[PDB]
């Protein structure tokens, strides 16, 4: 249950209007990590559908927000709130991926 973000605008748009808490992953092609969790990622998507919105986001396809979005190491994990950011999570940790979201769900 995750929805890819393909560009800027989409995105902020998207936390803006979030009425649930929203998880982002920010993944790219060349990052061996990403790719092995992200059916990990899938899974919890599927097990918060009601409270929880999760995204997907390629730094090289959508540049504006990798640098907007301080990411500083791949994977990350952001946490918003209220279209405010509130956790983070950098580095492909399953345990920690699962305890931060349900800390914020």
């Amino acid at each position: 249950m995750v929805i890819q973000v393909t560009n800027k605008d989409e995105f902020e748009s998207i936390l803006s209007e979030a009425d649930k808490l929203v998880v982002v992953d920010f993944t790219a092609t060349w990052c061996g990590p990403c790719k092995m969790i992200a059916p990990k990622f899938e899974e919890l998507s599927e097990e918060y559908p009601d409270n929880v919105v999760f995204l997907k986001v390629d730094v090289d396809e959508v540049e504006d927000v990798a640098a907007e979005y301080g990411i500083s190491a791949m994977p990350t994990f952001q946490f918003f709130k209220n279209g405010k950011k509130v956790d983070e999570l950098t580095g492909a940790n399953q345990e920690k991926l699962k305890a931060m979201i349900k800390k914020h769900a």
